[PDB]
Protein backbone atom coordinates (compact mmCIF):
# COMPACT_ATOMS: atom_id res chain seq x y z
CA UNK A 1 0.00 0.00 0.00
CA UNK A 2 1.10 3.49 -0.04
CA UNK A 3 3.13 5.08 2.41
CA UNK A 4 1.05 7.65 3.54
CA UNK A 5 -2.62 8.58 2.64
CA UNK A 6 -4.54 11.96 3.50
CA UNK A 7 -8.44 12.19 1.76
CA UNK A 8 -8.85 14.97 2.79
CA UNK A 9 -6.07 16.94 -0.08
CA UNK A 10 -8.48 14.52 -2.92
CA UNK A 11 -11.96 16.36 -2.07
CA UNK A 12 -13.37 13.71 -0.15
CA UNK A 13 -13.89 15.31 3.47
CA UNK A 14 -16.18 17.91 5.61
CA UNK A 15 -15.37 20.67 7.41
CA UNK A 16 -14.98 19.56 10.88
CA UNK A 17 -17.69 20.38 13.28
CA UNK A 18 -18.68 20.92 17.04
CA UNK A 19 -21.34 18.34 17.93
CA UNK A 20 -22.00 20.70 21.34
CA UNK A 21 -23.70 18.87 24.27
CA UNK A 22 -25.08 16.08 22.34
CA UNK A 23 -23.78 12.94 22.12
CA UNK A 24 -24.12 12.47 18.21
CA UNK A 25 -20.42 11.50 17.49
CA UNK A 26 -21.54 8.32 16.09
CA UNK A 27 -23.97 10.36 13.94
CA UNK A 28 -20.84 12.33 12.66
CA UNK A 29 -18.62 9.54 12.09
CA UNK A 30 -20.94 8.05 9.58
CA UNK A 31 -21.82 11.40 7.74
CA UNK A 32 -17.98 11.94 7.28
CA UNK A 33 -17.76 7.93 5.88
CA UNK A 34 -21.09 8.36 3.71
CA UNK A 35 -19.66 11.98 2.38
CA UNK A 36 -16.85 10.15 1.51
CA UNK A 37 -18.43 7.45 -0.74
CA UNK A 38 -20.93 9.62 -1.90
CA UNK A 39 -17.98 11.75 -3.36
CA UNK A 40 -16.25 8.25 -4.74
CA UNK A 41 -19.36 7.59 -6.64
CA UNK A 42 -20.30 10.74 -7.53
CA UNK A 43 -17.48 13.79 -7.65
CA UNK A 44 -19.83 15.67 -5.65
CA UNK A 45 -19.14 16.35 -1.66
CA UNK A 46 -22.27 17.67 0.05
CA UNK A 47 -22.16 17.99 3.58
CA UNK A 48 -24.91 15.55 5.64
CA UNK A 49 -27.14 15.74 8.29
CA UNK A 50 -26.43 14.60 11.36
CA UNK A 51 -29.63 15.68 12.88
CA UNK A 52 -31.50 13.42 10.83
CA UNK A 53 -30.06 10.77 12.22
CA UNK A 54 -29.87 11.82 15.18
CA UNK A 55 -34.14 11.87 14.93
CA UNK A 56 -34.73 9.09 13.13
CA UNK A 57 -32.73 6.16 13.55
CA UNK A 58 -33.81 4.82 16.98
CA UNK A 59 -35.64 1.70 15.22
CA UNK A 60 -31.99 0.75 14.13
CA UNK A 61 -30.83 0.72 17.67
CA UNK A 62 -29.82 4.42 17.57
CA UNK A 63 -29.99 6.51 20.77
CA UNK A 64 -30.12 10.07 20.05
CA UNK A 65 -27.56 12.42 22.00
CA UNK A 66 -26.85 9.45 24.56
CA UNK A 67 -25.09 7.35 21.96
CA UNK A 68 -25.68 5.09 18.61
CA UNK A 69 -23.70 2.51 16.11
CA UNK A 70 -21.85 4.07 12.74
CA UNK A 71 -23.21 1.04 11.36
CA UNK A 72 -26.86 1.35 13.00
CA UNK A 73 -26.50 4.47 10.95
CA UNK A 74 -25.48 2.94 7.47
CA UNK A 75 -28.27 0.26 7.97
CA UNK A 76 -31.06 3.74 8.55
CA UNK A 77 -30.18 5.06 5.58
CA UNK A 78 -30.55 1.80 3.51
CA UNK A 79 -33.92 0.86 5.33
CA UNK A 80 -35.23 4.63 5.04
CA UNK A 81 -34.12 4.95 1.34
CA UNK A 82 -31.80 8.47 1.86
CA UNK A 83 -30.17 11.08 4.01
CA UNK A 84 -31.24 14.60 4.15
CA UNK A 85 -28.19 17.11 3.12
CA UNK A 86 -27.24 19.31 6.43
CA UNK A 87 -28.70 22.48 4.33
CA UNK A 88 -32.11 20.88 4.17
CA UNK A 89 -32.27 19.73 8.10
CA UNK A 90 -29.75 21.75 9.98
CA UNK A 91 -28.03 20.10 13.13
CA UNK A 92 -29.18 21.39 16.80
CA UNK A 93 -27.24 19.35 18.87
CA UNK A 94 -30.80 17.78 20.73
CA UNK A 95 -33.49 15.05 20.05
CA UNK A 96 -36.20 15.70 18.14
CA UNK A 97 -39.01 14.68 15.90
CA UNK A 98 -38.08 12.95 13.03
CA UNK A 99 -38.97 15.03 9.93
CA UNK A 100 -37.00 13.44 6.98
CA UNK A 101 -37.89 14.96 3.76
CA UNK A 102 -37.32 11.97 1.19
CA UNK A 103 -37.47 14.91 -2.18
CA UNK A 104 -34.68 16.65 -0.40
CA UNK A 105 -32.21 13.34 0.10
CA UNK A 106 -29.03 13.71 -1.46
CA UNK A 107 -27.35 9.96 0.02
CA UNK A 108 -28.09 6.50 -0.08
CA UNK A 109 -26.29 3.23 1.01
CA UNK A 110 -26.45 -0.40 -0.11
CA UNK A 111 -25.42 -1.70 3.37
CA UNK A 112 -22.07 -1.07 4.72
CA UNK A 113 -18.94 -3.89 5.10
CA UNK A 114 -16.69 -4.14 8.73
CA UNK A 115 -13.00 -4.59 8.25
CA UNK A 116 -11.07 -7.51 9.67
CA UNK A 117 -10.39 -6.61 13.40
CA UNK A 118 -6.37 -5.72 13.09
CA UNK A 119 -4.70 -2.69 11.54
CA UNK A 120 -3.46 -3.74 8.57
CA UNK A 121 -6.71 -4.50 7.31
CA UNK A 122 -7.68 -1.31 8.57
CA UNK A 123 -4.87 0.58 6.28
CA UNK A 124 -5.59 -1.08 3.16
CA UNK A 125 -9.03 -0.19 3.41
CA UNK A 126 -8.34 3.43 4.03
CA UNK A 127 -5.66 2.93 0.98
CA UNK A 128 -8.49 2.02 -1.12
CA UNK A 129 -11.63 3.17 -0.07
CA UNK A 130 -11.83 6.52 1.67
CA UNK A 131 -12.37 7.74 5.06
CA UNK A 132 -13.62 5.01 7.23
CA UNK A 133 -15.48 5.30 10.60
CA UNK A 134 -14.10 3.85 13.59
CA UNK A 135 -14.66 3.54 17.33
CA UNK A 136 -12.03 4.58 19.60
CA UNK A 137 -11.38 4.48 23.55
CA UNK A 138 -11.67 8.80 23.80
CA UNK A 139 -12.09 8.12 27.59
CA UNK A 140 -8.53 9.74 28.93
CA UNK A 141 -7.84 13.43 30.04
CA UNK A 142 -4.41 13.07 27.19
CA UNK A 143 -7.22 12.73 24.51
CA UNK A 144 -9.61 15.78 26.06
CA UNK A 145 -6.68 17.95 26.18
CA UNK A 146 -4.50 16.43 23.32
CA UNK A 147 -2.85 19.52 21.01
CA UNK A 148 -0.21 18.08 18.83
CA UNK A 149 2.08 14.75 17.18
CA UNK A 150 1.02 11.54 17.57
CA UNK A 151 -1.06 10.27 20.66
CA UNK A 152 -0.21 7.18 22.63
CA UNK A 153 -1.67 6.62 25.81
CA UNK A 154 -0.49 3.95 27.90
CA UNK A 155 -4.20 3.13 29.80
CA UNK A 156 -5.77 3.29 26.46
CA UNK A 157 -8.12 0.15 26.34
CA UNK A 158 -8.66 -2.18 22.91
CA UNK A 159 -11.74 -2.70 24.03
CA UNK A 160 -14.11 -0.38 25.62
CA UNK A 161 -14.42 2.17 23.00
CA UNK A 162 -16.86 4.91 23.49
CA UNK A 163 -16.49 7.44 20.79
CA UNK A 164 -17.07 7.44 17.09
CA UNK A 165 -14.33 8.87 14.82
CA UNK A 166 -13.16 9.19 10.88
CA UNK A 167 -9.88 7.62 9.77
CA UNK A 168 -9.24 9.80 6.81
CA UNK A 169 -5.38 8.50 6.19
CA UNK A 170 -2.12 7.75 7.35
CA UNK A 171 1.43 8.34 7.84
CA UNK A 172 4.75 7.58 9.10
CA UNK A 173 6.43 11.25 10.93
CA UNK A 174 9.82 11.32 11.59
CA UNK A 175 10.25 12.36 14.98
CA UNK A 176 13.25 9.44 15.73
CA UNK A 177 10.82 7.48 18.40
CA UNK A 178 8.86 4.44 18.85
CA UNK A 179 5.69 6.67 17.87
CA UNK A 180 6.35 7.18 14.36
CA UNK A 181 3.45 6.03 13.02
CA UNK A 182 -0.18 7.05 13.35
CA UNK A 183 -3.40 6.68 11.83
CA UNK A 184 -4.87 10.60 10.55
CA UNK A 185 -8.23 10.79 12.56
CA UNK A 186 -11.21 13.52 12.31
CA UNK A 187 -13.09 14.70 15.03
CA UNK A 188 -15.97 16.76 16.22
CA UNK A 189 -14.96 18.58 18.50
CA UNK A 190 -14.52 21.65 16.50
CA UNK A 191 -11.51 22.83 15.06
CA UNK A 192 -10.15 24.42 18.05
CA UNK A 193 -9.61 21.08 19.26
CA UNK A 194 -6.41 18.90 18.64
CA UNK A 195 -4.99 20.22 14.88
CA UNK A 196 -7.52 21.88 13.34
CA UNK A 197 -10.44 19.22 14.26
CA UNK A 198 -7.88 16.11 13.40
CA UNK A 199 -5.78 13.75 15.77
CA UNK A 200 -2.94 11.86 15.12
CA UNK A 201 -3.37 8.82 16.30
CA UNK A 202 -0.61 5.59 17.24
CA UNK A 203 -0.83 3.61 14.21
CA UNK A 204 0.60 -0.39 14.55
CA UNK A 205 1.30 -0.07 18.35
CA UNK A 206 -0.69 -3.19 19.27
CA UNK A 207 -4.37 -1.94 17.73
CA UNK A 208 -4.17 1.33 20.50
CA UNK A 209 -7.32 2.58 21.68
CA UNK A 210 -9.17 -0.04 19.38
CA UNK A 211 -8.83 1.95 16.38
CA UNK A 212 -9.20 -1.41 14.78
CA UNK A 213 -11.89 -2.87 16.58
CA UNK A 214 -14.68 -1.57 15.06
CA UNK A 215 -14.26 0.06 11.83
CA UNK A 216 -16.17 0.40 8.79
CA UNK A 217 -17.77 1.86 5.75
CA UNK A 218 -21.33 1.98 3.96
CA UNK A 219 -21.67 0.77 0.66
CA UNK A 220 -23.20 3.04 -2.09
C1 LIG B 1 -20.28 10.14 21.20
N1 LIG B 1 -20.47 11.43 21.33
C2 LIG B 1 -20.61 9.14 22.22
N2 LIG B 1 -20.16 7.84 21.84
C3 LIG B 1 -20.87 6.85 21.21
O1 LIG B 1 -22.07 6.91 20.89
C4 LIG B 1 -20.05 5.59 20.86
C5 LIG B 1 -20.01 5.41 19.33
C6 LIG B 1 -19.89 3.91 19.14
S1 LIG B 1 -18.24 3.38 19.17
O2 LIG B 1 -17.64 3.94 18.01
O3 LIG B 1 -17.68 3.68 20.42
C7 LIG B 1 -18.35 1.70 18.94
C8 LIG B 1 -18.00 0.88 20.01
C9 LIG B 1 -18.04 -0.49 19.92
C10 LIG B 1 -18.44 -1.11 18.75
C11 LIG B 1 -18.79 -0.35 17.65
C12 LIG B 1 -18.72 1.03 17.78
CL1 LIG B 1 -19.17 1.90 16.41
C13 LIG B 1 -20.71 3.37 20.30
N3 LIG B 1 -20.58 4.34 21.36
C14 LIG B 1 -20.65 4.07 22.71
O4 LIG B 1 -20.26 4.92 23.52
C15 LIG B 1 -21.18 2.74 23.16
C16 LIG B 1 -22.54 2.49 22.64
C17 LIG B 1 -23.45 3.54 22.67
C18 LIG B 1 -24.74 3.36 22.19
C19 LIG B 1 -25.13 2.15 21.63
C20 LIG B 1 -26.55 2.06 21.10
F1 LIG B 1 -27.30 1.14 21.71
F2 LIG B 1 -26.64 1.75 19.81
F3 LIG B 1 -27.29 3.19 21.19
C21 LIG B 1 -24.24 1.09 21.57
C22 LIG B 1 -22.93 1.26 22.06
C23 LIG B 1 -20.69 2.23 24.48
C24 LIG B 1 -20.17 1.62 23.21
C25 LIG B 1 -20.56 9.54 23.68
C26 LIG B 1 -21.89 9.30 23.03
Amino acid sequence: APRSVDWREKGYVTPVKNQGQCGSCWAFSATGALEGQMFRKTGRLISLSEQNLVDCSGPQGNEGCNGGLMDYAFQYVQDNGGLDSEESYPYEATEESCKYNPKYSVANDTGFVDIPKQEKALMKAVATVGPISVAIDAGHESFLFYKEGIYFEPDCSSEDMDHGVLVVGYGFESTESDNNKYWLVKNSWGEEWGMGGYVKMAKDRRNHCGIASAASYPTV
